[PDB]
């Protein structure tokens, strides 16, 4: 359509679908990734996030980004911190792995963020959007179909608390990102970018697949 919106959800519902279909998200919602998938999925989050995050600090302020910016609302990093603390122990920094397929996505995150942050927002509708729209249905598949004990800790990534809720929020990140801009040219990248972006999602599901497989 002529919603960026709405243009980003149907160009990359192929894709999307591509990733419904992966081996290693079935497995993760048929409820049964090890314990030790789930620290590679967090600690892969991490990873991405932080990439996200810098960035988007480093590009909020610029036309191609302000009107995306709802830092209290989003940010994710200090959950996964809270997250990896609990899963690695408190030197997590140090064991949480680092794979290729990790540092790929987390490459790309830089590239946009410091050559192209106008295709920023891509990264943001993906991620964000997304982990909004599961870390509810699948917050139960991760804790019921996982452990964990009495812990109260581990899984602040699947909540936003300063969102009350989701919907309410979409719609109005959505309504902002239709105001965002953009050239024709960079539209069609940024569409593209989307594209790219869960590319380095499934990409990363296949290589977590093969580690946690032999
Ligand atoms: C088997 C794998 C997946 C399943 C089963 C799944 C499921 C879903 C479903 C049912 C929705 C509808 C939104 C809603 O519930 O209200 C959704 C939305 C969404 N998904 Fe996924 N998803 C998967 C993988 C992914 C991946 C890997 C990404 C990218 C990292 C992604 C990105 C998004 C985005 C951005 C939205 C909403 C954005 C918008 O409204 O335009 N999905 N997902």
């Amino acid at each position: 359509p002529q919603d960026l919106s709405e243009a980003l959800k149907e160009a990359t519902k192929e894709v999307h679908t591509q990733a419904e279909n992966a081996e290693f998200m079935r497995n993760f919602q048929k409820g049964q990734v090890t314990r030790d998938g789930f620290k590679l999925v967090m600690a892969s989050l991490y990873h991405i996030y932080v990439a996200l995050e810098e960035e988007i600090e480093r590009n909020k302020e610029s036309p191609v980004f302000a009107p995306v910016y709802f830092p209290e609302e989003l940010h994710r990093k200090a959950a996964l911190e809270q997250d990896l603390a609990f899963w690695y122990g408190p030197r997590w920094q140090e064991v949480i792995p680092y794979t290729p397929a990790m540092q790929r996505y987390v490459k790309r995150l830089h590239e946009v963020g410091r050559t192209e942050p106008e295709l920023l927002v891509a990264h943001a509708y993906t991620r964000y959007l997304g982990d909004l729209s599961g870390g509810q249905v699948l917050k139960k598949i991760a804790q019921k179909a996982l452990d964990l004990p009495s812990s109260g800790e581990g899984l602040a990534f699947f909540t936003f608390p300063n969102i009350a809720s989701a919907t309410k929020f979409k719609q109005l990140y959505r309504s902002r990102m239709n105001s965002l801009e953009m050239t024709p040219a960079v539209r069609q990248r940024v569409i593209e970018e989307a594209k790219t972006a869960f590319l380095l999602n499934i990409q990363l599901f296949e290589e977590l697949q093969e580690l946690l497989t032999h």
